[PDB]
């Protein structure tokens, strides 16, 4: 059901480079899709910039794994 | 449905070390559960033990991938 959906979507956002835990997520049904929005950790020291990298790499790598989800939205914030 | 979890095997099996592709993959609902039984390529070359463990590495990686899955069988054949 939606649990497994969203262990999946949290351990492949775990794996991009620079995810600091996933801080966030909400995952609906759309009939059979998944919209969702997320916010990940990053380091506090990171650029702004590279934390708009990070979510868009999150945002490819999460919706390349898990085929279901048509709207992935990805924030960031500062964690140590 | 069925295919999407099909893809997710296959992806799955060609990630781990030694494996030359996915030869074969029957993969059947009971339940809500998935048995399957699978065929791995190996490299000709090497020996009996080492398809062995192949096989046990996939049956591991794709049984901790996708939860679903409460039966798989792997074995190999050679593949150029």
């Amino acid at each position: 059901h939606m649990e497994a959906v969203q262990n999946r979507i949290v351990e492949a956002a775990e794996r991009v480079p620079g995810v600091r835990g996933v801080i966030h997520l909400r995952a609906r049904y759309v009939g059979q899709d998944i919209w969702a929005d997320m916010i990940i950790g990053v380091d506090p020291e990171n650029t702004v910039e590279q934390a708009h990298e990070i979510c868009e790499a999150v945002q490819a790598a999460v919706c390349g794994k898990i085929r279901r989800i048509e709207s992935l939205d990805v924030s960031a914030e500062a964690r140590e």
